[PDB]
């Protein structure tokens, strides 16, 4: 408890020394814009100190950061202030019944094991019915946006000589008519789009060193002639590609973007089976086009269950191979010895530094092309990461290396490990992720070697499954250890002001998703309570509990029923955009605007980056 | 063994003896009519041997059987082929690998565990495939039916003063324009259907005795004015009823039936989610005017979800009330020693020849309006009966009572007991049901004491259960015991062509499904899989065989993912009615019937018994 105290005071030493600088740089007008992002995006800016920060963030309010900053931001924020509705009343009946142990105790505390996920499960019911009934408002208040107008059909039959843009055309002027607006065929356009990546990537290097010699160019082995013959052959190249992209047969996809004249018509289209074979005319709601991960698509579907299968081996192969550094973090939490059990988290979170780079990596050629849906299956691995190596792997590594009750009483020890690390990694990882030192430094960079700033989004696939993370440390710790649960407690506060801060500020949305992730954050919150309660039976069975095991056996029962409960009675909010919703939405829209001329406005929506 | 010879004997001799009775009936004329049902349902037909019975069953061709007599009852006839198929080959081969076992030969017919589950699986594959090809095919080549018109709204909100009928009528005007043809509300009528059925019961009661005295009235205490009282209460009870019903605000319910002009309309109403709050406005593939079950309509959605909980619990108190007849049973099965261990098996069909009937009632209970989907939840919880308390019920109460490899060594001794069970029930049992000894007699005591057939329908949920009971048997015991095998496959045979000859005769569709029961005959065999091979382990646990485990891991591992497959694969088949399917079916009707003035047509079809 020493070591966890100089954890504790080290990393609230980091996070007020990152506060510090971070007030300062905020202070400082030339690196400005990496700090306010949004007001710039939105151009409403252009062109004791800490006291005046955290509190400012807090002064929005919640409908108006909504219309700011998209629904899917503030309801991250809401998974933050959910931690804190969950664990704050956790909190308060842990350490309630944390002075007595500190046998009869065990039945005196699995009842608050009870309390603690029956309230979980109140405000998770409670919160859930929240961000759906604001999703909805949300959806029935957001204007104009293509992804409510339109559909993506995945799987079409290629087997007629005739084209697929036309196919599709038939297809949906026969089967939906006075609806079927407008189709647009997805391009592999794949190789083009990484062509011009590749274009525009050389030709910042080469502005690099066109800004960089002014009297007598240097031209660097690694000439900027090569630089010149990358634009040459690159160009040459983008010729021959658009030669190909405007020919039909090889530069199609089986995909297209199926608009309609109604979002009703969208929805039904959405919502329903196509064709008889469900192996093709799947229609999934298509997401915005500055959503949709463009290289993701142009992708056989018959060849994306094979990638989803082939990255489920990557990921056993990743925690598998990923479990030597998580044991090496484990030996290391196992004067300076408390250095060590800080370095211990320290080394874990940067060994989990590229882990939701790689994870994004792994969704993309997971076959998902809204990068919406790509950072919430990113995150949801990320998560059965966490689950299955960062608090299983973690603490049987730690159960195995304090050989070096046998696991049961090992747990609670390894909780002190994960207090240093929410310290090292919610506390100061967190207070660091303010200072955004590689954004800020890629602008810097990017300024000194016009404006496109190109913050970053709010990182859903890397904060999110960290939440999830301490949702699970806090839930199976709740009613084993309570001494990590202030701890939790104050990172959730931490987190929610910092994130609703960058949310205000810097953060933009990449994805303009309408909160579609949280039943994904509920389907794993909630598995956290099945995971704390599958786990705390695996620690009143070794301690020789009789009385414990079953309501222990009763309680994720109806944990997971709760959950089918908040699936059925709230899913269709997220999942289903529903029919009347749809049709009021639209009926409300055309009494608006009564012409809407939407036929070119949708069909030039999904083309490609051109 | 002897014991099973003489069962086997025994049964063997009483289908035959029923045969020869069964051939008697048939050929005496006057009762006839309860031998052809169908031919008289269709008026086709009016007004040494035994070869001359099978071989006609089968002179019947495929699809002129699904024209004749629906697709739900060809489909389990496929359902009895497909035992078929999946228990000749896999008898084959287990008889190719039980002469050497009658240690390493374990490991040699793990592998043909492995290949009577691929098999098994291959089988269900083509055959899923099949049956909704056929059910798809039926779909589109099935006529005008309000069933494909329409939908069933469930739950609306009753919060408005202004009435349910022009509420749901204005709810689909707005969201389904061009498209909402007709609302039908379902009244409460559930009092005055009982009332009429009351009514038309005493009717033919008082009938009984108006043709029994004919010369002096006798009227029995238990007079024929008691009758005459009957009829003239229940008649100013009918018009009190009709009173009632002509009224708005207590007889309607929250449900309505909602037509559409366009099949394809009824289809995205059926597929979609419809309002924000999914606990209302739920949108039901509506089944035929004489498929739903109007008693269990006319019941609060919000009291559903309770109905059915309290009816698990029955199911419940059911299984471990019902495991001490399970019990006599098995006590009963372990010369007249193998009567004895026959009278087990008799014994059991004695105690289950009830157990169909109180499942109806629980599922008639359970709130499912459609009595085609309310046979398939009652065939799916008669087989959740016969899974764990008729066959791990039974093989537990064997594993038992041998103490009077501990249960390991005893359930291929409870395999003996399921052959002579497979010989009364599977052999005599349906043998006796060709019979038809109850709808014989009630005919005969209906004409003696016009036209009123009403035969019985196919019994889906009487039948069906027993053949995934005996899918349960012959794969738990292809990899044990494979003694069992030809018995179950020569009463796929039998069962086969006898329920094909009833089909074919007798049997009508009393609810007109589209085989929509195959994905839960699907969703159970496998489940007799999974059942299988978690059992198996279970057998090659507890004999110290350490190789097998894996093999028995990866294998029911295979099968749930093959069962994933194929749901996500032709499950949308069944059900989800695609809109391609609707609007080329539209198409169709439209061009062959220009007028078609449907609206009078669906309005007036689900009305209600009257």
């Amino acid at each position: 408890l020493k070591d966890i105290g100089v954890s504790a005071g080290i990393n609230i030493l980091t996070a007020f020394i990152f506060f510090i600088i971070f007030a300062f740089l905020r202070l400082q007008p030339f690196n400005d814009r990496v700090y306010f992002s949004k007001w710039y995006l939105r151009g409403l800016r252009s062109s004791l100190k800490f006291l005046h920060w955290m509190p400012e963030a807090l002064k929005m309010p919640e409908r108006e950061l909504i219309d700011h900053a998209g629904l899917d931001s503030v309801v991250y924020l809401r998974i933050y202030w959910l931690g804190l509705k969950i664990f704050a009343p956790i909190a308060m009946l842990a350490w309630a019944v944390l002075v007595p142990v500190n046998s009869n105790r065990f039945w005196a505390h699995i009842i608050m094991a009870y309390a603690f996920t029956i309230w979980t499960c109140y405000m998770l019911m409670k919160e859930y019915e929240t961000v759906a009934n604001m999703r909805l408002q949300f959806l029935a208040s957001e204007g104009r946006r293509p992804d409510q107008f339109t559909v993506l059909v995945r799987n079409v039959p290629p087997d007629p000589d005739e084209t697929v843009s036309e196919l599709v055309e038939h297809f949906f002027l026969v089967n939906h008519p006075d609806n079927y607006l407008t189709h647009q065929v997805v391009c592999n356009a794949n190789k083009l789009a990484d062509l011009v990546s590749k274009k525009t990537k050389l030709q910042n290097w080469l502005d690099y060193y066109q800004l960089k010699y002014t009297r007598n160019n240097s031209q660097i082995r690694p000439a900027i002639e090569h630089y010149i013959a990358e634009v040459d052959k690159t160009s040459k190249e983008i010729a021959e590609e658009r030669e190909n992209v405007v020919n039909d047969q090889k530069s199609v996809m089986p995909a297209s973007f199926v608009s309609f004249k109604t979002r009703w018509a969208a929805a039904v289209c959405a919502q329903t089976t196509q064709t008889r074979n469900p192996t093709e005319w799947l229609t999934e709601w298509a997401a915005e086009p500055r959503d949709i991960y463009w290289p993701n698509l142009a992708i056989p579907y018959v060849s994306l269950t094979v990638r989803r299968l082939v990255m489920n081996v990557a990921f056993f192969f990743l925690t598998f191979f990923f479990i030597i550094p998580i044991a090496f973090v484990q030996s290391l939490a196992t004067i300076k010895s408390l250095i060590q059990g800080l370095l211990a988290g320290i080394a874990l979170k940067l060994f989990l530094i590229f882990l939701p780079a790689i994870l994004m990596t792994m969704s993309k050629f997971e076959g998902f092309t809204s990068v919406s849906f790509l950072e919430r299956r990113s995150a949801s691995r990320y998560y059965i990461f966490n689950l299955v190596n960062v608090f299983l792997g973690s603490v049987i590594a730690g159960a195995a290396f304090e050989q070096l009750k046998t696991i049961g009483m090992a747990i609670p020890m390894k909780a002190t490990f994960f207090i240093t690390y929410i310290m090292v990694d919610g506390w100061a990882g967190v207070a660091g992720e303010i200072l955004m030192l590689k954004p800020l430094i890629i602008y810097h960079l990017k300024n000194a070697f016009e404006e496109a700033m190109n913050p970053g989004s709010i990182g859903f696939n890397t904060g999110e499954p960290q939440i999830q993370l301490y949702f699970l440390l806090g839930l199976v710790y709740a009613p084993v250890t309570p001494m990590l649960l202030p701890f939790i407690l104050v990172f959730f506060a931490l987190a929610y002001v910092v994130y609703r801060h960058q949310i205000i500020n810097v953060y933009n949305q990449e994805y303009e998703s309408a909160a579609a992730f949280w039943p994904d954050v509920h389907g794993r919150v909630i598995t956290a309570l099945i995971i704390s309660q599958l786990l705390l039976m695996g620690l009143l069975g070794t301690k020789h509990a009789a009385s414990a095991a079953p309501f222990l056996i009763a309680l994720p029962v109806i944990t997971i029923g709760f959950h089918r409960f908040c699936k059925g009675r709230f899913e269709p909010a997220f999942v289903r955009y529903p029919l009347q919703e749809a049709m009021m939405k639209d009926t409300l829209e055309r009494a608006r605007e009564p012409n809407l001329n939407l036929k070119g406005y949708l069909q030039d929506a999904y083309i490609h980056p051109v």
